[PDB]
């Protein structure tokens, strides 16, 4: 078994490197290419800067998170900014009911690797039951080439079509670089992992970005 919600929850209430205060810039660029539609559900939301950016560009919105502390987080935001056509839940994504047929789109922003390799089924089935036809979903997820077996499940590119095809009809998967803002020295001297320094004070580190609908 493995668990990293106590780890979640402690990052959260104290910033996490993930939380870059704007949507993830692989996922901005699809939002700008208008392939964001109606009702959108962002899973695994954390502080849910992309269902901020969407809720501001007209769409209703609702964010799920296991974490009650990323929940108050993006509650807080939401009001900072008096959107409420944004809503968040605390709820499992491998196990959450009461949004059938709801979302036109569904974008998991670095949740996939993020639960463990057994609840991705339950995961995918419970954002198709919350599906409306022909909705669109999208990931962005750490690439195993760049973060080893460990408490995180980063795929190959093969793994994540495999799990993904199942339940979505894939129309692209594409190399992405996933965006974070780590503190110095961050995975040690030398480093242990490829962190590449971006502008503006950022990181990335490699991914997969992947666009399907529902067939
Ligand atoms: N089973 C599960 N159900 C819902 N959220 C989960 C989960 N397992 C992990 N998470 C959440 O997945 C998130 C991964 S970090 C990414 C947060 C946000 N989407 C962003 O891009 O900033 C965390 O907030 C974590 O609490
Ligand atoms: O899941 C993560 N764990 C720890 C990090 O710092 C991190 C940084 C960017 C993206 C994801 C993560
Ligand atoms: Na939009
Ligand atoms: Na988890
Ligand atoms: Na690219």
């Amino acid at each position: 078994t493995e668990s990293l919600d106590l780890e979640f929850e402690s990052a959260y209430r104290g910033r996490p490197p993930w939380s870059i205060g704007e949507p993830q810039p692989e996922l901005a660029a699809l939002i700008v290419q208008g392939k964001f539609r109606g009702d959108v559900l962002d899973v695994g939301c954390g502080e849910a800067a992309i269902s901020l950016a969407l809720a501001e560009r007209g769409h209703t919105t609702v964010g799920l998170d296991l974490s009650p502390a990323a929940v108050e987080l993006a509650r807080h935001e939401a009001a900072k900014r008096g959107l409420a056509n944004a809503s968040f839940e605390v709820a499992d994504a491998s196990s959450f009911t009461g949004y059938d047929g709801r979302f036109d789109t569904i974008v998991d922003s670095t949740l996939f690797h993020s639960m463990p390799v057994e609840s991705r089924e339950g995961y995918l089935q419970s954002i198709v039951r919350a599906a409306a036809p022909g909705a669109s979903y999208f990931v962005l997820v750490f690439d195993r080439a760049a973060i080893p077996e460990g408490p995180i499940n980063a795929v190959t590119e093969d793994e994540l079509r495999a799990a993904v095809s199942k339940y979505w009809i894939i129309d692209e998967i594409k190399p992405a670089r996933l965006y974070a803002r780590f503190p110095a020295g961050f995975a040690g001297m030398p480093a242990l992992l490829d962190i590449r320094e971006e502008p503006n004070g950022l990181q990335s580190i490699g991914g997969w970005l992947l666009s399907a609908h529902l067939g």
